[PDB]
């Protein structure tokens, strides 16, 4: 036991359909399972019956609920919901030892948002006010917590793939990683926006201009499953990954996410697939570092004696998104007080006897401030 021990192992997931934490709302208490999302900024909960929900928030039974008299609507890349704004008291039983009064949206209708069998009933948006709906005067959950209490302006995340993990609020826990932590600056506070300066596939540089990697932004996002890439980058990376795994051919639909391939239980040939590295901007002029993932991170199991996989890198038209495929390799620190994000090798990542995920540096990279996109 270190001093954050009671927060270790406070996350669950069912069949790889989102990581969630327990939260307690209102008075007397109602406890619900809440999806953790660093790619949005609204706190919202289901508040009316739905065939995919086991329970929901009942405002009439809470004596501390206050009505803001205002509607709200939120569309994502996948799905959308509409509801009503209010405030109420909120705690996290396996989190920090405080209670705050927070904005909450009560979800009364939705389309392709809730997921059958996921076991979660609402979402906690952990990013900044600039992207909240209906606009930036609606204060997000993490801002309320820092402004009302002593808790330090920092949190960190360890997602353990195949489903559990930990969310540490107000500090770092040294048993959750090995080796050192390496930091990249947050470019601007809206999404958690970062700069990628080089890409390699099995040690071989892809050689695109670095402005293509960040067009029109690159972000770190725990509520999206895949690594998503801009059109011209997706096309050149798949060509290179096929060239490097050519001891077995696969149909074209596999690299598009439209076909699965299944091996007999225990026998998947991890070694025929290459490793992938991203280089990120560091904290000193002209210095970078690199993070490296394995096929165990970018091929995802779909839930007999047969192990079936889907290829989890895909095309985007709104910039690079480092989703759960990147985060399951690493312990990640969202250090909001010093405007930076830290990466270290995770103590729980999935690997084999020949290779492991890695975080290494320092490397020399010139002109990194050219790489970023301006409106
Ligand atoms: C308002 C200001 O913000 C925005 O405008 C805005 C617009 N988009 N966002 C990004 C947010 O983070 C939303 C939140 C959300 C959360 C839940 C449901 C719907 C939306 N995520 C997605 O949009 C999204 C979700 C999934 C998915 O399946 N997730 C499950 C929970 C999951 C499963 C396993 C895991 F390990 C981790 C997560 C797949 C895709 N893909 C497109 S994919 C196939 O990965 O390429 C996209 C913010």
């Amino acid at each position: 036991r270190g001093s954050f021990v009671e927060m270790v192992d406070n996350l669950r997931g069912k069949s790889g359909q989102g990581y969630y934490v327990e939260m307690t709302v209102g008075s007397p208490p109602q406890t619900l399972n809440i999806l953790v999302d660093t790619g949005s900024s609204n706190f919202a909960v289901g508040a009316a019956p739905h065939p995919f929900l086991h329970r929901y928030y009942q405002r009439q039974l809470s004596s501390t609920y206050r009505d803001l008299r205002k509607g709200v609507y939120v569309p994502y890349t996948q799905g959308a919901w509409a509801g009503e704004l209010g405030t109420d008291l909120v705690s996290i039983p396996h989190g920090p030892n405080v209670t705050v009064r927070a904005n909450i949206a009560a979800i009364t209708e939705s389309d392709k948002f809730f997921i059958n069998g996921s076991n979660w009933e609402g979402i906690l948006g952990l990013a900044y006010a600039e992207i909240a709906r209906p606009d930036d005067s609606l204060e997000p959950f993490f801002d309320s917590l820092v402004k009302q209490t002593h808790v330090p302006n920092l949190f960190s995340l360890q997602l353990c793939g195949a489903v559990g993990g930990s969310m540490i609020i107000g500090g770092i826990d040294h048993s959750l990683y090995t080796g050192s932590l390496w930091y990249t600056p947050i470019r601007r506070e809206w999404y958690y926006e970062v700069i990628i300066v080089r890409v390699e596939i099995n040690g071989q540089d892809l050689k695109m201009d670095c402005k293509e990697y960040n067009y029109d932004k690159s972000i770190v996002d725990s509520g999206t499953t895949n690594l998503r890439l801009p059109k011209k980058v997706f096309e050149a990376a798949v060509k290179s990954i096929k060239a490097a795994s050519s001891t077995e051919k696969f149909p074209d639909g596999f690299w598009l996410g439209e076909q699965l391939v299944c091996w007999q239980a225990g026998t998947t040939p991890w070694n025929i697939f290459p490793v992938i590295s991203l280089y990120l901007m560091g904290e000193v002029t002209n210095q970078s570092f690199r993070i490296t993932i394995l096929p165990q991170q970018y091929l995802r199991p779909v839930e007999s004696q047969d192990d079936c996989y889907k290829f989890a890198i895909s095309q985007s038209s709104t910039g690079t998104v480092m989703g759960a495929v990147i985060m399951e390799g690493f312990y990640v620190v969202f250090d909001r007080a010093r405007k930076r994000i830290g990466f270290a090798v995770s103590a729980c990542h999935v690997h084999d006897e020949f290779r492991t995920a890695a975080v290494e540096g320092p490397f020399v990279t010139l002109d990194m401030e050219d790489c970023g996109y301006n409106i």
